[PDB]
């Protein structure tokens, strides 16, 4: 698509706008054949905006984060998928980091989309169902019938489930790096980002 022709902000907001226009059908291909969802032309414009270095490392993170949501029924999150969907276009690459952000190149440095929650580049509110990018209204989501309500977030960490807010019972917040230490099923409080400590739990079953 020609969104490229009026450049960067136009790829951002047109990508998200397209996504929620086509959501009905995008959501179904996400489940039935996502390699081919991620291989759609309508995403090539967006991939241009992500540094050619981490680009594919991200896509790996994200492809993994999405299989986790597929595998962990009960956790479906419509916003979180739309938000990350662009980043899975780049061809994947093993990385072992837990990205809290993704950089979109905008003016000459560009902005950062959070994995967890909101950014001027991507702004959803929940009781009003309305998406806002760079100030622009990008449409509005309608959420799934089995939209998760358990407070469990399967698409923020690469082998963990966020389970709720800080639980004192489980110790002072760890750092993200220390999460490799933990064992299956093991629950800790982490520093996720912003001022946020969340209770998480190393997942008890394997990746795929």
């Amino acid at each position: 698509m020609m969104w490229e022709i009026n450049g960067p902000e136009s790829v951002l907001v047109n990508t998200y706008q397209w996504i929620i226009r086509n959501w009905e059908t995008v959501k179904i291909q996400w489940s039935q054949n996502p390699t081919m969802l991620y291989n759609k032309m309508e995403f090539e414009p967006f991939q241009s905006l992500v540094p050619k270095a981490i680009r594919g490392q991200y896509s790996g993170f994200v492809r993994t984060l999405f299989q986790q949501m597929r595998d962990v029924l009960g956790t479906f999150d419509t916003a979180q998928i739309i938000k990350l969907l662009p980043f899975a276009a780049a061809p994947p690459k093993q990385s072992r980091m837990q990205f809290s952000s993704f950089t979109v190149n905008v003016r000459g440095s560009g902005m950062r989309i959070l994995v967890r929650g909101n950014s001027p580049v991507f702004n959803y509110n929940k009781a009003t169902k309305r998406l806002t990018v760079l100030g622009k209204d990008a449409g509005t989501l309608t959420e799934d019938p089995d939209e998760g309500t358990a407070g469990v977030e399967s698409a923020v960490l690469r082998g963990f489930l966020i389970l709720g807010k800080e639980d004192k019972r489980y110790g002072p917040a760890l750092s993200i790096n220390e999460l490799s230490n933990l064992a299956k099923g093991e629950k800790a409080n982490v520093l996720i980002g912003q001022g946020d400590v969340v209770l998480v739990m190393k997942r008890k079953r394997d990746s795929s």
